[PDB]
């Protein structure tokens, strides 16, 4: 059940420990972005932030006030705004961040907020006992794009690397590695055959079919461009 927690942010529960939110932002489009909120021992991990500090603040305050958990952790999918737009506020709030080194480096050269701990292959952050496993399986939608697996929950936040079942466009391929994209998706499917829920960057979530679907979109793109 979708729960509007603001006129722009709405949250939806997938399990007792996991929630996926959608924040909307006018830009391009009044586009909607997805992210997660993983809770344990009154500790929250925000996975991706809303387009900015304002939205981010609203969400974090809702997690506290409503979910009765304090966001102490943050992991961005990659350096794009719908991933780290609210990192500044979080840092202001004292949040520990982890991200692919690639992301850290890009945000850096981009004068963008910088996640503070950087990993290169894979990493597991124990959200007070709860494992949040991050993996860099290759380039996709963005060169630095990662996925975060919640083993205990069997939930994959594949991020902006996966498209919802209704999607039909490859999207912004400005920072994408098109040719790598299909192989990454291959590694992802193979790596999480147990995905109960697969959550993408924009749109509704589903199951592992989101992987094969995104891969259909990309391969077709690669063919359209004979
Ligand atoms: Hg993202
Ligand atoms: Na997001
Ligand atoms: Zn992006």
């Amino acid at each position: 059940k979708s729960v509007k927690i603001s006129d722009d942010i709405s949250i939806t529960q997938l399990s007792d420990k996991v929630y996926t939110y959608v924040s909307l932002a006018e830009i391009e489009g009044m586009v909607p972005s997805n992210g997660m909120i993983v809770i344990n021992n009154h500790q929250a991990a925000l996975l991706d932030t809303p387009i900015n500090d304002a939205q981010t603040e609203t969400l974090v305050n809702w997690v506290a006030d409503s979910l009765h958990a304090k966001v102490t952790t943050f992991i961005p999918n990659h350096w794009h705004g719908d991933c780290i737009g609210g990192l500044g506020y979080l840092q202001k709030k004292g949040v520990q961040s982890y991200a692919n080194q690639m992301t850290i480096d890009l945000a850096k050269e981009k004068g963008l907020p910088v996640p503070e701990h950087g990993f290169t292959d894979s990493l597991t952050v124990s959200l007070d006992g709860m494992p949040l496993q991050c993996y860099y399986l290759g380039g996709g939608h963005a060169t630095d794009n990662i996925v975060v697996w919640l083993p205990t929950e069997n939930i994959l936040f594949g991020g902006c690397m996966l498209k919802d079942n209704q999607a039909t466009s490859i999207g912004n391929i400005s920072d994408a590695d098109v040719t790598a994209w299909p192989k990454t998706l291959d590694k992802v499917k193979a790596k999480f055959p147990s995905a109960r829920y697969v959550v993408p960057g924009h749109g509704d979530y589903g199951g592992t079919e989101l992987i094969e679907h995104t891969k259909q979109i990309v391969n077709q793109y690669i063919e359209s461009t004979k």
